[PDB]
């Protein structure tokens, strides 16, 4: 939750959207500008896919708002739209519960995937009918078309699914997991290409064995059970399962101490290791647990020996208004070109991250006197009425 | 009891008294100024009613005296008068005998509602007499007249709830609480409007089975009783019981530290959580826990990233004078106006809330001298007698 | 892993370069410059050799990238290729589940060696085929030729050890392990002398008893397994082991704390000892775990005493060069001068290590544009798109 | 192992080298120069002879390489060559695995000696012949000679304690320890004094009970081993086992807390107690645990009420020569007048143990350039080499 949650906010970043020379593209993937940072996150792309980055991590250091995480998320993106991201912050390892270097392996867990192939018991086809009476449903096969009843429990599952009558689904026989593969072949045209979003009719009977391939986290099967470490083993070793290392966010690395350090250093060797990448804001600092020595980020020399750094800079208000408007066309958020200049010019004095968050208000103010859009004056109503941490932090400081 | 107290200086406050439009209202609903930051909450409601809060949380900025915690209530008006409202302040946290995530965990279940559909045997109707021989009453429904004889024990209890002949009543056969639904309409007036203050005469017989609602908090059933959850789960699942989540506010936000703020991030993204609402009298802090880090109002970055910032600012005598007089009248205290301005005055050189609790002390000292109202004389004599802490503090620092 | 990974910017240092003298040659076992330094480690490694090192120590001195931690492996390839090294950092002491000293016993008994001549079960000779029907094999001795055949587990082995017909090998008859010896002497040309690269045919039959000479370190006995120590002492009175001490590196040696150097002073004057090298980029430091005691590099008088210091300077930008070249070439990858004159220069403003680490970067980057040598333009475009530790911390301090 | 090695720089001590009006002499038993200092421990010696030293304690007080330790050496020496000196430094209290009361403990242990006379089941002799065949052995008494029959074992210690036909032994027949008496007396010249390096032919039969007496330490009956106490008790009532107080120097007094002060100063009123000597090279000091008490040599006041205290002054370059001499002397090393005017000379630019320990590199490196002596040129080659580590902080801070 706190990680989807912690997502949302970039659900418009692909990639790095870079062409085939590496180059940025003006804009692509859903990012703009940053430029040189982004190239520099391709070549940590081309690094990773040919396992040249051992011993090595990754740094991002810039202002608050410059895209560090947007940028780590892209990395991840251009692994695999299935290949694990877990973003944590530093502070996030001073619990009360759970000791430090606990909240480090379990980041760590989350970080790295697991595709698993397996044979299921299922039902498929093409949804024929959807008929409550229960729910009579028909799935069609190159073989036929034969009748399920479902309990309301597999309805709403397939509810949850969007499923709806001309879907290709399969119904797992012994989970009542339900998964829509797309529209059926029958119903494309001309436009629409080979198993996209519309897929084949299903060959063989309605009743079958399928395999079917998950992808979990180390973490994921934690969850649902050091006796799994030996299970997934045996499965790599079979080709039944195969590892995918991710990426492990650490943001407000300067929040980490020594021994979380040393901890890191030794765990980003394992083999199975996720791509560490580190954020920072911050210039020179001592180095937590050591009350007297300072150095970039608060990360200490041998650790920063191993580091790749990227500098995220400022966007101008012109850029940030680019990435405004993503973040509303995203969120289906009608806004003025005019509301969205005032947004740019605002994020300028704060952050990007500020700016961002008053589309919803600004939104919902908009809806309250019945506009179906953002106008420039319910942008600077909702600048007086809300304040930055800067401001407000400044006039109660005098 | 400490809660209970704390919200009793705020008991005028019934909203936020703003129009459709969502614009402050020059006095409504107990409020009086701050028509800024009144009209910043009426967002944060409708955002939480449109459930948009997700992963948000408010921060209240200003000075001592300046509503901070009357508009944090106000909003949980606005939610119902029924709707969880829990204070507590940072340094609650400190304490010898219970954890720090114990305190914050307690106060999250304080701030959680539950209402609770239940069928049970009453006696019910209008209390057609009140006769102690043990005392005789006699209750009447549609269907007609039962006497009951009470012991002294429900006696109390009726008693408590200030019940008359003319009321209509219930009282629970298994626990012997009694209910005081209103007066009967047999006796309202052409100004008394339907089921308010004066509602129906019962259908059906005395001794009945009736549908009680009852609000609850998931601290309440902790005392009455992780198993409560599953048990809470299972009644929402059937209808029977209705998650309501309130509002947590904490001042003195600066006392938090590390671990606690990470406890709060994580607890405020469950789905039944409560809005969180802290409050700040202060610029930049250390953050404490770290003995470094700097930062608005003592709170970390990615925190206060997720904040949404209101600001309060000091009143003049003026409305600082309008908000005294609501306390008198609401303490039924009589008061001249030239007194109320010099508390105003008062209160512009300490703050407000020092003003306020020169009130009854100035009450009793005009009692003494046989005075049934507060005169300007006796403003003058307590506050020549009483010293606010600024003052004190200055006078022996010097 | 880490250790592994730790000497492998060290694979073209072979031993200090000198002379018979005793004198730095201009570049010789990988060495270039630095030649001060090399010719006192030269006399370091004599005093090792004639064991007058008893409760001495040496400390290398010097800024970042000057050769301290390969200095300190030369020392250890001087008495031998064999010779146990274990590079740490003091900073890894501090570890939530195992003690201080608990990390320097483990790095102490890492870095120190013992050879056992052990007899062992065998198959050697002559690999004269190499047949998957399973693999057939044919081994030659003098007494002629006998075929084996080899599950998939044994041929594994065999191809991890890069065996080719023609190669003269043994096959561990209990473990299945694999070793190669050499390419057979019946191939070798007048160009290639006796028992090197090439070995003699085996005497004797292909399935005997053979004395093999293993090197093990009291860690690696631990692993495999107080009783240890026991054990190597009854091996060692039976001449069946014998002990060679080794060289334990500390870098960082200001992160040790009091405790730490007590340890450690008295654990090197142990007869088995390794020598201890510890390393410093620092001036005087508070002693750490004193609070005010301040002290050259952060080392206890009592210690400093009996410590050997040898100075190391920075390398000039033409210096750094040819150590950068050593690093390619040992890397294979291809490179121009003038790239490798920018990568010099680039040094300078950073750190060797820097430069070093742009390498294979710059060498991906050359890749994607088709090219298989680095020529400047991809080193320019390479230190434009990362930054080094102290520009980062300096732009975001400013 | 730490002991013997910390005493070995000063091997040449024999004594204070005062005549007997307790004056200084130019040179004797060791030492040169330092006149003032070896005069006051001189009184010292006496007090503790005369038994007046009753809850005094001694602290040298002088920079680094001006005797101190070589000093309370040479009390211990002046007691007698077999008095206990126990060195410690006051950092050697913080271990992990023991309490810092018992690192104190331990050390007034080793300081205090036992003189036991014991009864032995013993063969002796001359030593007549040693013919290995096992070794033949020909001991020979008054009465006449003996032959023995030696396995390896006993063998070992016999050439242990450097025996040689002629020579006067006993070989303990329980324990197999062999010790050497002298040359007999049989062929001793007139030069030879009474019973020295010559003693006479024992009387009565080789097998016998001899009167023998074992000098060891309290700690050195705990490792053969409070019940000791009681033991040590019996047998001095017994006078069979007799106590011998030693010296128990501690130097780097200021790394000492007021805990460790407080141990101290109650056990040094132990009658059976060794003196303590302190050494400091510091001026005033927080006394460690304090935080804020600030004292002499960070002892703190009642303490330094009981303390004679004795200034050790800084030698010229031309009294350092004279000791670096003593010193090359002692270890058989050879070295020109110009040298060790050299090796003065760099002294005072250092400290004196600098120069001292610059001898035996100097040595091995004159060895390696085919010279059996040190001339200037090595000690200007290895001072070239080597830093000290005021010079190499200086760098490092610069
Ligand atoms: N170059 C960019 N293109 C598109 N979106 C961006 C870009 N940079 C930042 N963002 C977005 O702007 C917001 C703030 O960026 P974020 O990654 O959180 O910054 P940081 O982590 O440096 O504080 C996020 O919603 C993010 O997705
Ligand atoms: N605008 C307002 N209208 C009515 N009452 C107010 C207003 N602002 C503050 N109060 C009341 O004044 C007193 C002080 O305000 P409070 O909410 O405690 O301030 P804070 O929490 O900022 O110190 C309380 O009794 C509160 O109910
Ligand atoms: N004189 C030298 N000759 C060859 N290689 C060197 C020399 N000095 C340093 N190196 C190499 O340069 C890199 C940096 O040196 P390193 O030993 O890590 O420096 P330090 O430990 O002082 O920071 C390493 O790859 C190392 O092998
Ligand atoms: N006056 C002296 N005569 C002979 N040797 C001395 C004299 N002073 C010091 N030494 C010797 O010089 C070296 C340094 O002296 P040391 O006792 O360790 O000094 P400190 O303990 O004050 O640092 C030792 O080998 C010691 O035996």
């Amino acid at each position: 939750t706190t990680k989807t949650q912690r997502i949302a906010s970039h659900s418009h970043v692909k990639g790095l959207g870079l062409d085939e020379s590496g180059l940025a593209k003006q804009a692509a993937s859903g990012l703009v500008g940053q430029e040189n940072a982004r190239e520099a996150c391709g070549v940590i792309v081309e690094l990773i896919k040919s396992k040249k980055m051992a011993g090595r991590a990754v740094l991002l250091a810039g202002p608050p708002g410059t895209g560090k995480t947007a940028l780590a998320l892209a990395i991840a993106q251009e692994l695999g739209s299935k290949v694990p991201f877990c973003p944590m912050v530093g502070s996030e390892v001073y619990s009360t519960e759970i000791k430090k270097t606990e909240v480090l392996m379990e980041n760590f867990r989350r970080a790295i995937g697991l595709r698993i192939k397996e044979t299921k018991e299922v039902y498929e086809g093409e949804v024929t009918e959807l008929t409550p009476c229960h729910v009579i449903i028909g799935l069609k096969t190159a073989k036929g078309t034969k009748q399920l009843k479902l309990d309301p429990s597999i309805f709403e599952s397939l509810q949850k699914e969007r499923v709806e009558a001309g879907d290709v689904i399969y119904i797992e026989a012994n989970s009542g997991a339900v998964k829509r593969q797309g529209r059926c072949d029958t119903y494309a045209t001309e436009f629409d290409l080979e198993a996209e979003e519309y897929v084949p009719l299903p060959k063989g009977d309605v009743h079958k064995k399928k395999e079917i391939i998950q992808d979990v986290t180390l973490h994921d099967l934690d969850v649902a059970n050091g006796e799994i470490n030996k299970v997934v083993n045996k499965y790599i070793d079979q080709g039944i399962a195969e590892l995918v290392p991710g990426v492990l966010f650490v943001d407000e690395v300067h929040m980490l101490d020594i021994e979380c350090f040393t901890y890191l250093h030794r765990a980003l060797e394992s083999s199975i290791a996720p791509i560490v990448i580190f954020a920072s804001n911050r210039g020179n600092c001592v180095i937590r647990g050591t009350e007297d020595i300072t150095s970039p980020h608060g990360i200490p020399l041998d650790l920063l020996d191993r580091v790749m750094i990227i500098r995220t800079m400022l966007y101008t208000p012109q850029e940030m208004k680019q990435i405004i408007k993503i973040r509303a066309q995203t969120e289906g958020i009608n806004i003025s070109e005019e509301a969205l200049n005032h947004l740019g010019e605002i994020g300028t004095k704060t952050t990007l991250r500020y700016s961002v968050q008053l589309l919803t208000p600004a939104n919902l103010l908009a809806k309250i006197n019945g506009k179906d859009s953002i106008e420039k004056e319910h942008v600077e109503e909702i600048s007086e009425l809300f304040y930055d941490a800067k401001s407000s932090a400044k006039i109660l400081a005098d």
